[PDB]
């Protein structure tokens, strides 16, 4: 619980000497604001896309505009947003913009450097990536969500903080301004938003559907939802925007593992697109509106799309994962 | 942590069969949305401003447009919001608007119907008040913030959900539409916003400053801040948007009770106005004297010319229980 002025930053964690002024910025403001020296990138466990994979200290980037992009490679929101950041990096890197993709993992499998690499590569990320496997940077920045952005001017001052997915032109407008502030008279190409479509969904999709025992919020099958292995069935009626389980499942704090050959997930969802975050090796059989699809699942746990709909609508879904597949979440678009 | 699309609802609690569709609305949309039958007002512990303080059942308000307004009387955001709500109610109660002020206490003292009644009166609230002392309605509605608003149409369907303070015209515009859908051709006065100013601060004030042990986030004093009594002193340097203690204090989950005669609080804030939420009887001295008595509530300790980074100190007499600093 809390109180809130609309458009206010709802900052995570606690204030320290480094990040005490962040709250002087509001959330995704259209004009530059001033909210303190950027906090250190603390406790980064590893770096990609830098020479020798050596760290970057923010102070080495004074004189440059710095964009801090919090992301996780299996987050569908981040996947939708990152082509914009890529866009910006490619348009402005030679004009004074530096970008650091702070990868703070949502799931334990996102801690694996190799998996982050493959993710960044799928997304065409060539800017420095800081692996924040211990949330040290996330905490120090008082972040609360994926995606999130902190825009730092040539002075090392945070001027713009944006939580959540969307409003790219607002941020890019400010990026262009700060690049001029750093180098007055700088000539910039047309905005990257010219050739990068905004594919942000209407913000009324089914909320992120966690299967983890400590994050689940829309398990609608009744009975307990505790960690360990048990047998489940679908309830007489499943609520909207909710899931139920059938067959035997092993639950834990990462997600729900298929522990039998009859295992199934029923999902009522409100979205255009639906993704499952699943790991392991095996087969996903998905049934929607009497139409079945079969997806081979293997390698790095990530998002696999299971519905490519025509519009935002309420629908029902069934997914049948072969034994040993581990389901982390449903996410939406 | 969690993932977010901008302007999505950040609903609290969990999904039950009564509120499952709430996430089908976004946060404060300018167009009418459709996100399910309004959930029951459940576990309401008492009622004010109804006949005989009897309960109101939402199903008996079908045919009317119904604004559910979550508030707490010591919440300064809510105090700024309520005159807009009061304004809507005065303007539209005879055109089909019902207004239910669900009072969910932010603190233990806000559980006292007396204290609530007193707060409502200072805010000129004449509409029904549902006392949500066990957070059952807050929960059933999956709310997360004071203030919050859920707008229900005459068929019982939530059509608008708005978290946080501001954008009054957006909501009122939808209220007017829903009144027309409930009673086509209905004639309405000019928007209440015409004569009720929007005094919403820039959304970059110092974050609400809790003193309760469980909710503190900006104690910049260093050292322990746990339950019990102890002696304190101002740290060598105080971080911005933070507070520091001095003298003796008893620290519970509700707040920081002033013990010794020499107790003081230093605060670096970023705001135009600063208010303290303090209980107990005695004297509050700010660096000016302000006598503190009766229902624990907000007291204004700073009324500034403009939004400023500044510092203040308050010296509360023994006994005074400080719950928070809030801002404007």
């Amino acid at each position: 619980t809390g109180t809130e002025i609309r458009e206010q930053l709802n900052l995570g964690g606690i204030v320290n000497a480094q990040n005490a002024q962040l709250s002087n910025c509001s959330d995704g403001a259209a004009q530059l604001e001033s909210c303190g020296t950027a906090p250190d990138l603390k406790g980064i466990t590893g770096w990609l896309n830098t020479p020798g994979n050596k760290p970057i200290d923010l102070k080495s980037l004074r004189g440059k505009v710095v964009l801090i992009d919090f992301w996780a490679y299996s987050c569908i929101n981040c996947q939708r947003a990152i082509p914009h950041v890529v866009g910006w990096y490619q348009a402005y890197k030679d004009s004074g913009l530096a970008v650091i993709g702070v990868h703070t993992p949502e799931y334990a499998f996102e801690k694996v450097p190799g998996n982050v690499a493959k993710g960044a590569a799928n997304l065409g990320i060539s800017y420095p990536i800081a692996l924040d496997n211990n949330y040290a940077t996330w905490t120090n920045y008082r972040n609360r969500y994926w995606p999130a952005e902190y825009l730092i001017d040539a002075t090392g001052t945070v001027r713009h903080i944006k939580f959540g997915e969307g409003d790219y032109n607002v941020t890019e407008t400010l990026v262009r301004q700060l690049l001029n502030d750093a180098k007055p008279g700088v000539k910039l190409p047309q905005p990257s938003s010219t050739t990068t479509p905004d594919l942000t969904p209407r913000a009324a999709l089914t909320p992120e559907t966690y299967f983890g025992v400590g994050k689940v919020v829309n398990y609608g099958g009744g009975g307990a939802y505790d960690e360990g292995s048990a047998v489940f069935d679908y309830p007489p009626s499943l609520a909207a925007n909710s899931f139920a389980l059938r067959g035997r499942w092993a639950l834990d704090y990462q997600g729900a593992t298929s522990d039998g050959n009859d295992a199934a997930i029923k999902l009522n969802y409100h979205a255009k697109d639906v993704y499952i975050v699943v790991g392991g090796t095996g087969t996903l059989t998905v049934v929607r509106d009497g139409k079945p699809a079969t997806l081979p699942i293997s390698g790095p746990p990530t998002t696999h799309q299971v519905v490519a709909g025509y519009r935002l609508a309420s629908e029902t879904l069934e997914v049948r994962p072969s034994k040993g597949l581990q389901v982390f979440s449903f996410t939406y678009g």
